[PDB]
């Protein structure tokens, strides 16, 4: 089986072994931070404001990183630091959990707070080498090993998202296993090792699919970044796919996900193991029938429609879920309705940023598809940003009719950008 061996599979099996390390300390550090304070949406909020606007910023800088240096050098770069900064985190909470009786009585506040920050500053590195990481194999190299052929680039762009989501809905639940079967002492330490076992893997991965097509090859102190920062968001103006930008960013900001908010909101109506697993699993499905969907829209239309159609599903099953939740024992009826709209809306949803993702790798100049995707990264989390901001000025219960009409609100509205953006570069239906 050559397949095994050809650059496809090793950029799949790259990003695939990327982001189960990621999403597993992801969930590492969430349940890190729910189990040592009981407070946690504070602070989880305290961390979400310090990666937003650290992304926000460095971002765009990064974009001028990446498209700056050579090729596979900023990659492995970006992957010694993820899994360098991954590594100490681990080894930090180690620490933090073993001394968790020593340091709760005999040592002062001040140093339970110096943790909590030196892990949320290198977490906050982590996650900025991780987006360095992602803009640089996904929004580069992708384009660059599909090559022409815009049918691989769409199949590509779909079984990533496949593994992403599969990934997704299936390291909490073995990390959960690992951690009940075992100790969350002994199992922190595990993410640890394999995150090193990982980092040399995808250091040989990278090194061999740089190998196998050459293509790849071929290319006071503070003012100096803000003279690019400046230059990269206006670049972004004059690029004739900002209105797409937009769309996708203003999508981004969506209360009306699976996250920790809609998980509390369980807490309130109905939660339980089995009804998550269900749920997750459900919207997971769903999201692989969304990217299937998108491809074969993709095969009937262009991508323009496609994004527009994906647009209209979405915005007709929010339309749904803003019924239930107009919709007044316990209303069984209107949680589970809002949870199969945000379902399809997720399917909506997976294919519009498919088609949105899709159309800025191929409308870009070559040289700046690093300061483009960095700044579109930067809008997202800008936008995400405000959803945190969003989520802890009512962070109350019965608080969130008004939170999801402001979700539903912002879908419309970035589907309306994305409609005067199709009208914009097509002439016709
Ligand atoms: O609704 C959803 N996402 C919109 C969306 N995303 C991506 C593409 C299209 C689309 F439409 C939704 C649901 O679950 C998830 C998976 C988690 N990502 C949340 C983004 C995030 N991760 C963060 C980590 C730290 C700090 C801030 C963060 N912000 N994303």
């Amino acid at each position: 089986a050559d397949y095994l061996t050809s650059a496809k599979f090793l950029l799949y099996l790259g990003h695939s072994l990327s982001t189960w390390g990621d999403r597993m300390w992801h969930f590492a550090v969430s349940v890190f931070l729910v189990e040592l304070y009981g407070n946690s949406l504070l602070l989880t909020a305290v961390y979400g404001l310090v990666v937003a606007g650290s992304v926000l910023v460095l971002g765009a800088i990064i974009g001028d990183w990446v498209d700056k240096n050579a090729r596979l050098k900023v990659a492995q770069t970006s992957l010694v630091v993820q899994n360098v900064s991954v590594i100490l985190c681990g080894i930090i909470l180690m620490m933090v959990f073993l001394h968790k009786h020593e340091l709760l009585t005999m040592y002062h506040g001040w140093v339970l707070t110096s943790c909590y920050i030196l892990i949320i500053t290198i977490a906050n590195i982590a996650n900025l080498a991780s987006t360095a990481t992602a803009i640089t194999i996904q929004r580069d190299w992708i384009v660059v090993v599909a090559g022409e052929d815009r049918s691989k680039l769409a199949n590509m762009n779909a079984t990533i998202r496949r593994i992403d989501q599969l990934t997704n809905i299936l390291a909490p639940m073995a990390v959960g296993q690992i951690m009940t079967f075992g100790s969350p002492v002994i199992g922190c330490g595990f993410i640890s090792g394999w995150n090193l076992v990982s980092m040399c893997v995808e250091y040989v991965l990278l090194w061999k699919v740089y190998q196998k097509t050459p293509a790849l090859a071929v290319k006071s102190q503070m003012a100096e970044p803000f003279r690019t920062f400046r230059d990269g968001w206006v670049s972004y103006y004059n690029q004739p796919v900002f209105l797409a930008g937009m769309g996708l960013a203003f999508l981004y900001m969506t209360v009306l996900g699976f996250d920790c908010i809609t998980t509390g909101y369980a807490y309130t109506q109905g939660l339980s193991g089995s009804i998550l697993s269900i749920l997750m699993g459900a919207s997971a499905i769903t999201g692989i029938m969304g990217t299937v969907a998108f491809t074969w829209l993709r095969r009937k239309c262009g991508l323009v429609r496609t994004g527009l159609i994906s647009g209209l599903a979405q915005l007709s099953c929010l339309i749904l879920c803003v019924i239930s939740v107009f919709m007044p024992s316990v209303p069984i009826i209107s949680v589970s309705l809002l949870f199969a709209g945000v379902i399809a809306a997720r399917i909506g949803l997976w294919s519009f940023d498919l088609t949105v993702t899709q159309l800025l790798q191929e409308n870009v100049i070559e040289s700046e598809r690093g300061i483009i995707n960095g700044v579109q990264n930067s809008m997202n989390y800008l936008l995400d940003l405000l959803h945190f901001i969003m989520v802890i000025l009512a962070p109350n219960p019965e608080a969130f009719g008004l939170l999801v009409l402001i979700s539903v609100s912002f879908v419309a509205m970035g589907h309306i950008m994305y409609f005067r953006f199709a009208q914009n570069t097509l002439g016709n239906k």
